[PDB]
């Protein structure tokens, strides 16, 4: 006699086997009124104005082709597509694959002139058919599918000359992308950047393989290290119009300023202004100073000129520039003005309105809250995402702003579901007469369509009660996000808590820590993932505490930790914890600490600290010591590790000097041996540390993972393990 | 009161003391306090060198060589350990007779091997992968060889296999009886690929070093070798060295081999035995200088062949001969008729040797060879495999054998190992248990005991306050045959009770874990503090006992050796005593091979267990060691039992047990490699399992605080595995 009451939880195997699938809407604008999506396997148009729709490929139109087929890209004017197989992945967004063009109109796979095995990165030009591609480091042309290509650079080199892609540093953590080729609006213009690794350092490490190798690889990477030689980039433009069979084509080269290149530097963004100026930013190695160009073409000499007197300087005096690089701009379509996100005299980011030819910038947005990002931008508005709404630095909606006038702002997003739904992004359709908005949470996400032309609501695309209806007679935990006052100052935190949450008890407590520079932790998205589990079938709180160093609060919080990784943050996770205490509800006996890169590093540096304050933690893939992770993130908030720059601190702030404190706790150290990102190195420093002073710890190796430890098998496998270790360190059977 | 803790062990409280002689004469021996010569008469000892004669001197002096004549001692120092013998090293020599360091023609740093000649003071050395002489310490070195080469090429010392897994040993240098000559052997390993591994080194290190090893795994492209022989009483300070080549036999040549053994017969004959890939058949060379050739001849009717039908040669190689002083006759250990180990007396000049010894025991190793006696150690007595005592078989009467050690303290002393002086007119007994070692000094003329040297009072009267476990050896009968084995039984052992029980495997072949000898070791504790029994078992593979059993898994590794482990521990399980909800398992190297396949067997015996540094498919190990018991992995030979007997492929029953896998990330051996294969086979079919790497360590994991922290953290798994607080 159960009486309906739900008496099922959220199971490990739940979240490891999908058992509760949250549901997607995912499309892809095509033109002003209609996207693409998926049925099936079938691929629909969508016609945003009457809702219908007409099956735009079969599922089975590529049934002979013979390949598993990875991805497909439509060209802007509708009559080719490209099909992606072969898929092999690289890095975190690098990959090869094989690619065939079909022909749209003619119902035909193009057999001649096709683009080769191993292509690392494929591009139509934004209108028309024309096609970019890089292939062994060299960027090539085709104006038409069939046609022969066109080679545009020479000097393509495995590991040390990159034209058109990325090499590891720029694709992590400059671009967050492979491709470093840009096409001006209209495609006459093709702009690319080339790196040169030449003098780089090698990160090396072994690659075992299939048993069925019988020696192990050494794979071999450019990687700079915090301090070491850094790669050195070029920027080009050549026009793809102008292209000869005969004569080699013309790359135009685009030089930093010189206030750039009397030093090391970096390239940190490309954007196109109109079909002949773009604009360029670039970045100092120490990265508290960034120069925007803006480059017009000449007509008569066919090069670039850019103006000193539209050069744009932004500089920080607290920190370093941009949340992780200068923020890009957004031009008005005459492409003399533009919009950027900058911090304000109060430190926090918000809209400035620029003039190309004036040094001053105006503000129309202000206010102690931050706008996340500019989503789009007609003649009339610009839309943009902020987290405003009742001063709640992790949410996000939905704002539309008038040029003409700045007191006029609307909220698009706020009061659609204010209890569902306070986590928006955005899809526009290609000149914004139609948004979709994705809802993240706090309740099921949500998707929905809408027409911008008086922002009413079209329909409802996905709004989960499928899962909903599942999670019925589930017992589920419930969301707090809310705030502490420490030094005058808010800091936010969440806690995933266990079903019935009873405040007379005392719960285990696990602290799930990020806390890098700009993390946030603290936030309104729905997830299901290993904290639901823990909290809905073990009955831990599982907590995250945005202390200093975190973002989207303005810079006297984020820039807090500048020069000084491995202080605040840390002790804020601590203190955090003391507070959690402090309410009553937790068993200060049973608090644990866990995260997974960053994370990691901070949740070593805690159970290093001596606090007392935790029993157990678990470091995934931690950073171990500054000096060994790559220069670009490490420097941008540690200079470098030398002795006239910041070399102290980064020999302080190792987790391997505090060995000896571990004594205190139980430690779990898991690493992937093939990664890439935070190499294995890290963490058999932390180990052979801690083997050397005599603590016991336990360990998990993960056989050729990579940073995401994300392959299904090996998933499964770490998050099993560490719900035995945490159940375990919390006595729980 | 106390008990025999983990730190105990860690940290060597009860120390076993030793007593390191090194012979100078026939009757004068060296000790160590200061550096005493001791007479082999009296035991009056005048010193040698005082404990800091080398006050100023700056250096930690690692080792020190006396010349065989006395003239000279060599200092070592800078050591840097290579691998399991190999080493680096600077070096000084100090005039004895005029009280100084040499200070003109130095040998230089990072040498990789010194050695003198036998008699009087010559000098040869390896650095840089060549071969150098100085007949005087003072005078300029002749080179010798010049096509040393890192990696590649080895002059007189081996490659990574052929130190670990042939000579057991560096140097591949060996002087004439005289000193005259001096022969060595070549090394290329030119398209031996390359284990890579990192090594992370010191903290200061931004980016991790890639260790390149050439290293020939199983199947893959070995190492060849060349050896030659040079004259060091005509070398010239304008002319080149002139070294001979002495060529492997065609039988050999057909094919790829090994040069397994070297063995100087008299002052102008060397014996060389080689062997094939194929490690079934070998061949002994008899060579000999001819004047007015200046060249070495071996006639191909003095070859002896060595054979088997079985399995491979030798226990882990051919034995080696020991020559009658004028060369013409040698002795040496090979199987017999019946597949046991024996004495084979041959002459140099016919097919036919003759068996000296017999019977169903084996011959360990011939140790002395005089005019009128061979000495040999065996496992005779009482026909227990894991004893050894020293015998005389008198040369004029083989039927007359007397065992010098067997009666000397039967109840203390059951595991014998010996070292005779110069010409065997001494000799020093060492006594490994069952009691506390016992080091005693004889006289062979009489064989009466003269005195002993060391009887570890100290170390009976510390253990007087401790519950020291006890041994267990004896046999149990599968097959109808006998299969001994060994338990540490905890203090105060009540068969009434039901107790946990390790299982501690090597069983790799030629094997022995069932022996007589006394060790203070993890196991102790894991009995005196723990209350757990730790057994061993020497099934089938096992060595000592014949070949019937040691080849028993000729070409089929993990098989009986393996199900032998498990039966084993049924039948202890049926002894009463034993607790069979708490059976566990663990092994190192091999054992950790063995260790793995028991816990995949799906048996259901073992709750747990723990494999460190354990081979996980055979084509990963190398060439030498894998190929003598499996042959190639071809089709044509041996793959398909190469891919039947992987740990990998039985990852879907470790789903029943507890496993711990523990590996040194800089293992040159057994490669990381091989349990990043077993983790991943686990991951893929859902096992959990607990890991533990140690960064930087190799095949010995033997760091010191290495060492502490794996017996620590193996510990705390048996312990939890078995519910013990
Ligand atoms: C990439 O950068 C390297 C420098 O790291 C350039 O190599 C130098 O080239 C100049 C002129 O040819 C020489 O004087 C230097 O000696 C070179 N330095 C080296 C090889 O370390 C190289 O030219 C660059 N390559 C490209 C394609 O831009
Ligand atoms: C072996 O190396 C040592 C140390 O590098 C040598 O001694 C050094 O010799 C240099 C001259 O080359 C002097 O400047 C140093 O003062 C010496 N250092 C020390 C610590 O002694 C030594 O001479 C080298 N070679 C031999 C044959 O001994
Ligand atoms: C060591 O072995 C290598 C590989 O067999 C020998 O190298 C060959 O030498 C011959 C004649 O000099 C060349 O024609 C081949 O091309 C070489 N092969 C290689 C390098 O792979 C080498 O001669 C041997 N060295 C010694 C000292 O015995
Ligand atoms: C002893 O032999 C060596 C090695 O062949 C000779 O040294 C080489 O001589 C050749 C040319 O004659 C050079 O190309 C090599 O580079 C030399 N050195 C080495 C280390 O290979 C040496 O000349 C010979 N000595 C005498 C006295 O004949
Ligand atoms: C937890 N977490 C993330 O989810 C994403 C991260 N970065 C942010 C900057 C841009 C990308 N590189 C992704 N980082 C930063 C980081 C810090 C480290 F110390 C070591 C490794 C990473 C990494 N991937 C994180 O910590
Ligand atoms: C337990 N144990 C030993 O104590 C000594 C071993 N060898 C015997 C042959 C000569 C030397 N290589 C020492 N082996 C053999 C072995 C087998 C493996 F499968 C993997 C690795 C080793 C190794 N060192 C052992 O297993
Ligand atoms: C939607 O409806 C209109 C009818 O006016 C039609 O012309 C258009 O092609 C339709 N699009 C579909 C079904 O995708
Ligand atoms: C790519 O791969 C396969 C061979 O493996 C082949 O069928 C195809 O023609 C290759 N080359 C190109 C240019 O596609
Ligand atoms: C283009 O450049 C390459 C290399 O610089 C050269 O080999 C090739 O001949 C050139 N082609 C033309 C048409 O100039
Ligand atoms: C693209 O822009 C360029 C530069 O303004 C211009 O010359 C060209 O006419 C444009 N092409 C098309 C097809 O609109
Ligand atoms: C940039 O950083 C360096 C070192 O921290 C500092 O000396 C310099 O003044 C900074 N620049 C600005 C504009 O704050
Ligand atoms: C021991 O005594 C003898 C007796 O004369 C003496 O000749 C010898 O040198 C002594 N040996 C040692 C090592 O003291
Ligand atoms: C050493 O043996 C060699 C070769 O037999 C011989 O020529 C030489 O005379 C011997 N030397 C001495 C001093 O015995
Ligand atoms: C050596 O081994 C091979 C492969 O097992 C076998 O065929 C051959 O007969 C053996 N040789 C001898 C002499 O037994």
């Amino acid at each position: 006699h159960h009486h309906h009451h739900s008496r099922k939880t959220y199971t490990l195997t739940d979240y490891l086997k999908n058992t509760y699938r949250l549901k997607l809407y995912s499309l892809r604008w095509i033109s002003d009124h209609e996207y693409l999506y998926k049925q099936e396997n079938n691929i629909l148009v969508f016609n945003a104005e009457y809702g219908n729709s007409s099956v735009f490929l079969e599922n089975s139109t590529f049934d002979e082709f013979g390949h598993s087929i990875n991805d497909y890209s439509i060209s802007p004017d509708g009559q080719f597509i490209l099909l992606e197989y072969n898929y092999v992945k690289q890095w975190r967004h690098s990959y090869t694959a094989s690619y065939d063009i079909y022909d749209l109109n003619k119902r035909q796979l193009i057999t001649e002139e096709r683009i080769p095995n191993n292509t690392q990165w494929v591009t139509w030009s934004p209108v028309g058919h024309k096609l970019a591609y890089v292939w062994n480091n060299d960027i090539y042309v085709k104006i038409e599918p069939n046609l022969p290509s066109y080679r545009i650079t020479w000097t393509g080199k495995e590991d040390i000359i990159y034209n058109g892609i990325t090499d590891w540093v720029y694709e992590e953590e400059v671009f967050s992308a492979y491709s470093a080729l840009w096409w001006s609006p209209n495609g006459t213009f093709l702009a690319y950047a080339q790196f040169n690794d030449t003098e780089v350092p090698l990160i090396e490490y072994s690659f075992y393989s299939d048993e069925s190798l019988q020696y192990p690889k050494t794979v071999r990477v450019p990687y700079p290290k915090a301090g070491a030689v850094n790669p050195t980039v070029k920027f080009f433009v050549v026009n793809t119009d102008s292209l000869s069979s005969v004569t080699n084509a013309t790359s135009i080269q685009i030089t930093a300023p010189a206030s750039m290149l009397i030093g090391d530097h970096y390239l940190c963004d490309v954007t196109w202004a109109t079909q002949e100026r773009i604009s360029l930013q670039w970045l100092r190695r120490i990265q508290n100073y960034s120069v925007m160009d803006i480059c017009d073409y000449d007509e008569s000499s066919g090069r670039w000129n850019c103006l000193v007197a539209r050069q744009h300087i932004e500089m920080s005096t607290t920190g370093w520039v941009g949340r992780f690089r200068p923020s890009e701009p957004h031009f008005t379509l005459d492409g003399n003005s533009f919009y950027k996100i900058i911090s304000n005299e109060e430190g926090y980011r918000h809209i400035c309105y620029f003039q190309i030819d004036k040094k001053d910038c105006t503000f129309i947005t202000k206010g102690t809250w931050e706008v996340i990002g500019i989503e789009a931008l007609t003649s009339d508005y610009l839309y943009y995402i902020s987290n405003e709404y009742k001063g709640m630095p992790g949410g996000r909606n939905l704002y539309k702003i008038q040029l003409s006038d700045y007191t006029k702002v609307t909220c698009l997003s706020c009061e659609l579901n204010p209890e569902r739904c306070q986590y928006y992004s955005v899809s526009f359709s290609k000149e914004a007469k139609y948004y979709q908005l994705r809802c993240s949470g706090p309740g099921l996400p949500l998707y929905t369509l809408h027409s911008s032309v008086n922002d009413k609501g079209l329909r409802v695309l996905e709004d989960n009660s499928a899962l909903d209806k599942m999670l019925q007679n589930v017992q589920m935990p419930s969301k707090k996000l809310d705030f502490i006052i420490l030094n005058e100052t808010k800091f936010w935190y969440q806690m995933i808590l266990p079903p019935h949450f009873d405040k007379s008890k005392k719960y285990p407590l696990l602290l799930d820590v990020y806390a890098g520079p700009c993390s946030q932790k603290a936030d309104t998205v729905f997830r299901l993932n290993w904290a639901t589990y823990l909290a809905s079938t073990e009955n831990i709180i599982v907590a995250s505490f945005d202390g200093r160093g975190s973002g989207y609060q303005g810079d006297k919080i984020m820039h807090a930790i500048n020069r000084r990784l491995g202080t605040f943050e840390v002790e804020d996770q601590i203190e955090a914890a003391r507070q959690f205490s402090k309410m009553g509800f937790v068993d200060n006996k049973r608090i644990a600490i866990w995260g997974w890169s960053y994370g990691g590093y901070v949740t070593s540096m805690v159970l290093g600290s001596g606090s007392g304050v935790f029993k157990c933690g678990i470091a995934v893939a931690p950073v171990s010591r500054w000096e060994y992770y790559d220069s670009v993130y490490t420097e941008r908030y540690m200079g470098l590790p030398t002795p006239e720059d910041n070399l102290d601190h980064y020999r302080n702030s190792t987790v391997m000097s505090r060995a000896e404190n571990f004594k205190q706790v139980e430690y779990l150290l898991i690493h992937g041996t093939a990664d890439d990102n935070v190499h294995f190195q890290q963490s058999a420093q932390i180990s052979k540390a801690l083997v050397d002073v005599g603590v016991d710890f336990q360990a998990m190796w993960y056989t050729d993972e990579d940073h995401g430890i994300a392959s299904s098998t090996a998933h499964q496998h770490i998050y099993t393990h560490m719900s035995h270790f945490i159940k375990q360190c919390f006595s729980l059977p």
